[PDB]
């Protein structure tokens, strides 16, 4: 699935992720352009051999499992398979979990390089939720 800004405002807003560990809506939906252009099915292959899933491109090397990540973690406890559902809820539990991990939303590269700092309430502007 390929969310519109304000739809996925609004899946983001009704699983609770709104102002989650102080981080304003606009801030996911900056990370989540970013990181997948709001795609659900979007894979990318690190230069370590793991591998970032779904909406918010997380990481196989911690936080699901793939099969294919050695010395791996997965503390999100799912298949990263899960993290690329039209329903975004695992998305969103397993993004929980990061952003609580002490560094805020710091874990995503993309949010800090262009997110961070910038008028991101722009992001939900305009949207009904
Ligand atoms: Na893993």
């Amino acid at each position: 699935k390929v969310f519109g800004r304000c739809e996925l405002a609004a899946a983001m807003k009704r699983h609770g992720l709104d102002n989650y560990r102080g981080y304003s809506l606009g801030n996911w939906v900056c990370a989540a352009k970013f990181e997948s252009n709001f795609n659900t099915q979007a894979t990318n292959r690190n230069t370590d051999g793991s591998t970032d899933y779904g909406i918010l491109q997380i990481n196989s090397r911690w936080w699901c499992n793939d099969g294919r990540t050695p010395g791996s973690r997965n503390l999100c406890n799912i298949p990263c398979s899960a993290l690329l559902s039209s329903d975004i809820t695992a998305s969103v539990n397993c993004a929980k979990k990061i952003v609580s991990d002490g560094n805020g939303m710091n874990a995503w590269v993309a949010w800090r390089n262009r997110c961070k700092g910038t008028d991101v309430q722009a992001w939900i502007r305009g949207c009904r939720l």
